[PDB]
């Protein structure tokens, strides 16, 4: 699926509903970021100036002016199109084409910035601003605010406000439209795919790094060309390492791999962890602790819905991961005290849940403790793990196992959608997917 | 093969014997690097801290210092050991094994390091740094120097002369010793094994960002994790852009596509462009083109020794260029007169060589228009291209086409080796292999 | 005159009167000054923060802290007691002494603002911040910002709306209470005395710079320290310049002198300029252009009250001005017809009135071109000139002359008070002034 | 007298003789300072500067280029003429007048530095440069070197060695030339009429600044419009104030007052401290300090001489001080070990000297504990002072009392000459000095 021109008017329209009439809000380009000398990697634009525009080059900037409650116009600052410099780095859209393609009501040259936009804030009262967001912004604002400052000889004047539009914002982000959600469905379909290839094609002797290639590729081919963060391949102890990404050992026969991976597809973030036994069978010991975190996942997609929240059904985990603990020796003691104590916490140290969308880690407030009430429309990761160290006073047996399993949802209006279902975690169906695979 | 422990303490050891009695040379760590909001790009080191040290870490610096012609001694500084920090984000060297893993004679914690480098800079006369690289290591070496400089009451003083290093260890990065010359040599048959299965996958319907995917999936399955640029998979007019990255087209019957791609293979570059018909077959339009553009990567070859220079051999691939274009009538009269015009200007408009080592465009003086003499040891690449514009004035069968092949060489002794030449470049060969796939 | 203690309390209280609930305004010392190398100029206290404070020490910031519409209170960041710096640099005011001595609610070492700051902004919804007035004082408040921004897991939360209070604070500042008037009187007495002896000193042969020394004495003595702005003694055809500081020529009979000075009494600004001969005695063509500026003078004194402004009175002095230089034969033609060109322009090129206070050149919106109506509480200098240049092509006599008459008044509910008439304007008592002088 | 033009040119060959060939250096002017809003601060030119030129304008730049062993040349960067803001601030220099008046064999604008000075840099080896002496400097300096060095394709280079030319320029202004010493002697000469004067005005019942305002029209009527340094007098405790500066008491019959004040004639500092009884008549117990204080001051005189240091003569001014305070009980004990204590640091905790110039803490390296030994041409401060606090554990008479003499003096090949001798200090002639004047 894709965003169409009409959801990015719609959510610009959004954001200036809630704005002050004499207003206006600025919203910047991601800047260009080497990797090494003159090169540079693939860009990424903000997140931000993304979802109002899809628009995926540097040195832009969007004007929303809010003359009053009827009126407002668009602006956008963008880069002046050149035969040489387009011969060379590729093409770009200038100032004739960005009105009717991105759907503003005018286009400037970015090189004219400084001459233009105090122009444009000139006599408001308000500008909506991310303040230390990127330091060419702020020197772009504060610039034109110093003009407007000391121009009253030239009857000019400062907004005498500035507010920033990051809270607004993100709580838009926050609830996904319908055709956001058909672009994350497809993402999370991408994301297991390459989890199933994975557990398809892992084998002894392998290196962390092959699994790697192969959930690469597989994003690739569905048009995912990005994963949305640094792909985890963790065999044996490295998987007790929450975001281990050297992925650099050979994977052994009788040890865990936990893969932690998501493709980036129109902007939007998967994210799904799969823990399985590289020589396709798990142990007892390993079944052991799996059956944990499973029991943990499927609670949690049951309770999941409008109405509780994160803080909730993080202590249904808490109290699954602490009595399953308690069974195999690896807490003492009376369940109800371990869980006053926190006895969990050496294990299992992270939180249950996040907001997912454009950021893998998605804006949104949580609220104290994670205890904002869930509604329709809200995206989360579940993602309950158990991390038991090498040198961790246990039995030996579970002595540098780590294991984590997480699906992304989405809040409905009577529960959630599962949207990363399609890869297996059940122990028995991982172990027939393996199997089935190594004949073919 | 790999970089020895030994090398890097070689090479520490030359720039320290270019260096002033009673000085210092700081070469500092590259930042970390945000992709979006919280998450990070894969690391990439900085290429000269990387040469002197092969330490793949953040917040590092190396402090070479000579008190004399017969004494000197290397501190590093460099992120202390933490638990809570290695469980999240992986593991650390640390102080304890620095010094051994290393070969250094000290090593301190980078949170210390306002409070010891002043220390370590009091009255030495010379101080060598790299000034504008970065702004956290000049804010770091201005603070030194400043509490030197107003210390004389406490009896300490600043160096009064500092040095750019990176003249004198960019002339000798220039020069690549035999290990490193191993090393390029298997980034250049991983990087031609990637484009021969390209080559060999490529059908019509496919789009230019599979080929991207194949060619990756290569890289990684022999240990480069990571390309040394951003892949161009330019299929028809595509091709006419020099660094197209989108990839975004579907490649159709009848045209060209240009891969230019390159791994990283233990920091090393591999570099290698292939133009080959998306069908199998080049239409004879298409094999004038690309005649002229092999006939002038092939005289390079065999001209390419110590005793010329990137400015000859440009010459000599000008005329090569211009006479061609003059028999299909894309120029117009006197060959010599043309030359003499630059008539091949607008479609041969970048350079035929240019330094390849830890990064894909290399350090080192090239001298007055790429006048220096080449000298044994020097790694270059060899890229002749013609790119006729969709609306070039010029008959009707050659607009639009984009032709380019590269390959890299080392200058030896007698003349140079071929690091690349394991994937084909003659068009009878590209037609074979290609017709041998699709059978299967 | 002084201001009292109980005047910045109500200050304060004016200011939070006009803050939104919820929120804090932060008012920041000025930074000490370097003259050269170690040694500093002396203390300059920023005019808004002496405004609210009367506190003469830089590294102190003020917050007041608006809870509610009924609640609020006061912190102090300043310098900490210490014996060492004390006896070398001079008493401080520390912590125990502040809350007594300046009647804030609690005062804190400015050593731990960056520790405190952000505990005083947290869980507000507007902070007021003058930016770019000082940069020392925006990493203050930025960092404190970011904390608050991203520190939302220790419950910590930014206010999103940022107002710069300079626009409320100026329009305060704009209207004197009955205490800054009687201070400003004497600043206007103690002025008035050091003109009276400059003209009672003046000798052919005495270097400007004597005279400049003659005044400051006079300011000094009377308990003004420094002068509001540098003092210019413009002799000849140096009183064409208009800010003439040089003050470096002999004195020569036949010229007039123009003396430009004020002092600083308790914070405030006198500004008075009077033109005068060195020889004590008018000249027919000095005494032809001194009565025109005069009479431009006196007009104004009668006409400013409530009710006009500043453009309308400068429009009947521009009437007086072409009209009398018509008569001279400086300009030719019909009068309506040369006020309609500003013909006046090469000969009177600044403004005839500005606000005075805290600063010479006071804070306060003007409106477009001067046009806002006058209001009792205001204070303003009225300072007519007629500058013509040694080479203005007009009769001989009147080339190489500047002329200034200024006087400070306030706006009173019926007219305006003279605050600097104690200081002889009319040329018949100038001349007996200097006449009973020389005998002285 | 004054400083000529062929000095300033003697001072620029010296630096040149000193430099590499291949070279420039840059000194830049002092930025113009604000002491309220729009308000400025007499401008100070650079120390350095100004030695080299003589001029004092800002938004100037001296670079001097030394091509080899016999030929260099002067480039002088400086503001453009302009009528506008000519009328309104004052003449300006300009470029026409500028190689003529300065003795520069080329000026340009300042406007145009960043167009010209990397054209001046292009191809030099070595560049001298005070790094971190003003930002404005570092920025056109850094963007310079950046231009050279991104700039090979345009065969430009950048200067790899950079040096710091205050080591070099400090050594210079260590040792004054013949015309130097003449303006030092008319600067001490100023200085100590000043004190005469304020020694003879002093009545109980004056206030502190009113000494202050007799001082500085004393410096003005002999050309020194400003003083070197904020002026302290301090009356009684406030006497133990090393730098007291507020001057805001009323002098008490009684009490003591410590007067420090110097003129700056020249550019060049005097400086003088004088302490006397605010009633003519020191009392018993004024005078037993003030002899102490007295005979270290004229031992010092007849001590210093080429190859002593101002830390042997340290030594017997310790010796002094600790003896006479046995005598009068304020110390106890044995006089050698009291010295090997340091005993009298509680009562004399500042230095005997230090360096004067053109700065008042002039420059010039000290050595280790100002062990550099003395040769003709050093000009130096020599002020022994003991500082009584009001709650020291002494005899009660002696509490509060704060006694500093100090006389400028110029290393001879002798000896030395006493710059300031002019005013009085044994306690018979001071006495005398007083009862004369109140006759007135
Ligand atoms: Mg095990
Ligand atoms: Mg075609
Ligand atoms: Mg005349
Ligand atoms: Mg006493
Ligand atoms: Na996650
Ligand atoms: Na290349
Ligand atoms: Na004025
Ligand atoms: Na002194």
């Amino acid at each position: 699926s894709e965003i169409s021109r009409q959801e990015f008017q719609r959510r610009r329209q959004a954001l200036v509903e809630q704005m002050q009439p004499g207003s206006a809000a600025l919203i910047f380009a991601a800047p260009e970021v080497t990797r090494s000398a003159d090169s540079e990697y693939p860009y990424r634009q903000n997140s931000d100036f993304w979802y109002f525009t899809g628009f995926n080059e540097p040195e832009a900037v969007l004007v929303l002016i809010k003359s009053d409650d009827t009126h407002n116009h668009s602006v956008l600052f963008n880069r002046v199109r050149d035969l040489t410099a387009e011969i060379w780095f590729g093409r770009r859209l200038g100032q004739d084409a960005a009105p009717e393609k991105l759907g503003v009501d005018r286009a400037l040259a970015f090189s004219e910035i400084n001459q233009q936009l105090y122009q444009l804030l000139n006599g408001l009262d308000v500008v909506y601003h991310a303040q230390g967001e990127y330091a060419y912004a702020d020197v772009i604002v504060n610039s034109a605010l110093e003009k407007l400052r000391k121009g009253s000889r030239q009857n000019l004047t400062a907004p005498a406000t500035m507010i920033d539009w990051r809270p607004v914002v993100h709580e838009m982000r926050l609830f996904k439209s319908p055709e956001e959600i058909a672009v994350l469905r497809r993402a999370g379909e991408i994301t297991a795919m390459a989890h199933t290839r994975a557990m398809e094609k892992c084998r002894p002797g392998m290196f962390e790094y092959h699994l790697e290639g192969e959930i690469h590729h597989e994003f690739n081919r569905h048009g995912a060309r990005y994963p949305s963060y640094n792909t985890i391949v963790g065999s044996g102890e490295n998987g007790c390492i929450l975001h281990y990404t050297e992925n650099e050992c050979e994977m052994r026969d009788g040890d865990l791999v936990l893969i932690d991976a998501g493709c980036e597809y129109k902007g939007y973030a998967g994210a799904i962890t799969r823990t399985f036994p590289v020589n396709g069978k798990f142990t007892q010991a390993q079944r052991e602790i799996y059956d944990i975190v499973l029991e943990s996942l499927e609670t949690s997609l049951r309770l999941y819905r409008p109405g509780t929240s994160i803080l909730e059904v993080t202590g249904e985990v808490v109290r699954i991961m602490v009595s399953g603990l308690v069974k195999l020796g690896i807490l003492k003691g009376d369940v109800d005290e371990l869980i006053a104590q926190n006895a969990h916490r050496p294990f299992f140290m992270h939180g249950l849940s996040h907001w997912l969308g454009l950021d893998v880690h998605d804006v949104g407030v949580y609220g104290q403790d994670r205890s904002r009430i869930l509604e329709p429309g809200m995206v989360l990761t579940v993602e309950p793990g158990l991390y038991i160290a090498p040198d961790a006073e246990v039995p030996e047996q579970y002595r540098g196992i780590g294991i984590r399993i997480e699906d992304d949802i989405v809040i409905t209006e009577t529960g959630n959608e599962n949207l990363t279902a399609s890869v297996v975690k059940k122990p028995e169906e991982i172990e027939a997917l393996m199997v089935a695979a190594r004949k073919q």
